[PDB]
């Protein structure tokens, strides 16, 4: 009777490489939803909702990578024709929140459209996915494509590697699924032993995602997870996750000296700023950030998928 859950069923990780395009657009899977139940308190600025769908084991996929779903409807210019993919990095493991291989979990962040003036919402202007997932029951039927991605796939072969990853908002979830796989779950043939830090920029604490259980890893590995956060409305110029990589900017430099991944996934909006604090340090410390990071890419120790 040990900390780590039990999975099944353990033949996902006899696969060589992962899944890509088991299903396309012309001919979806048709899956079930499971559960929808928003992630987000009330004052979060906009609701944020975690699904859990069965594909009934038909649709395997590998942590980090993402399911396509086509929204019902006609394409709103092309008569006829279906609406188009919108791809949901998927946030749990290949086992799945259920331990059992069957289902897999979007974390999705509802687009409402406001008018800028009067402030007034405008429901025909909203994003059609992001709603109509959201919306969803238990029991209601979604289509799904993919699975599709091999940039967040999660290198293992090193078990003690360090893995950085900095998110924000929906950005947090093929994380969720990289730290349970390293933590949570029974994998014989996977056992961390490394370090993984997680930032995470959220406009405020009631937007935070998935908190209670990050919380938990730090008490259960304090030698191999930390854990930061920046609340861009309630922090110490406020507060963004650049501000919290610089804080921490010698220890990150040495990590990354040292062959460390770095993982960016999130609003693209994010990027800027977070290189120009880059920049900025390795100039405090008398280093070029444009060779540093070319030196990261020539090694494939940077990761990003933004959106
Ligand atoms: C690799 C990848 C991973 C992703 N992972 C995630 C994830 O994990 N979670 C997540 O929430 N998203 C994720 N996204 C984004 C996701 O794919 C969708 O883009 C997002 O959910 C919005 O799609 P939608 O169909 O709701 O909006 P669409 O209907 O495509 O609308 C796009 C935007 O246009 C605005 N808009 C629409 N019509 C008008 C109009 N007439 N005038 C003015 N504005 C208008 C809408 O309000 C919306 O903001 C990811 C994208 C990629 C590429």
């Amino acid at each position: 009777s040990r900390s780590k859950v039990s999975v099944a069923p353990l033949h996902l990780e006899s696969a060589k490489e992962p899944p890509l395009n088991t299903y396309k657009p012309k001919e979806p899977f048709t899956a079930t939803i499971v559960s929808v139940e928003s992630l987000v308190g009330p004052k979060a600025p906009g609701e944020t909702c975690h699904i859990v769908i069965d594909h009934g084991g038909n649709v395997p996929y590998w942590e980090g990578q993402s399911y396509g779903v086509i929204p019902p409807g006609e394409n709103p210019k092309k008569p006829g024709a279906p609406q188009n993919v919108r791809l949901y990095s998927i946030a749990s493991t290949r086992y799945g929140d259920n331990f059992d291989g069957r289902t897999g979990s979007l974390c999705v962040r509802r687009a409402v459209y406001y008018d800028p003036e009067t402030g007034k919402e405008d429901p025909s202007k909203n994003g059609v996915c992001s709603n109509f997932l959201c919306n969803s029951k238990p029991g209601d039927k979604i289509q799904l494509t993919g699975p599709s991605g091999k940039i967040m796939l999660l290198p293992e072969e090193d078990p003690n590697a360090t893995h950085i990853m900095i998110a924000t908002g929906t950005g947090v979830a093929p994380f969720r699924g990289y730290l349970r796989r390293m933590f949570m779950e029974d994998v014989p043939n996977y056992r961390f032993g490394g370090l993984a830090w997680l930032f995470l920029g959220v406009a405020n604490s009631d937007s935070l995602l998935y908190d209670e259980e990050f919380t938990s890893y730090l008490k259960q590995y304090p030698d191999n997870f930390r854990y930061d956060k920046a609340l861009s409305r309630e922090q110490k110029g406020k507060m963004y996750v650049q501000d919290k990589i610089e804080e921490y900017s010698d220890e990150i430099f040495k990590l990354l000296d040292g062959g460390a991944h770095i993982y960016f996934c999130g609003l693209k909006g994010m990027m800027p700023g977070i290189q120009d604090t880059l920049k900025k340090v390795a100039e405090r410390r008398g280093e070029s950030w444009d060779q540093k990071l070319a030196q990261l890419k020539k090694n494939k120790q940077w990761h990003v998928e933004v959106y």
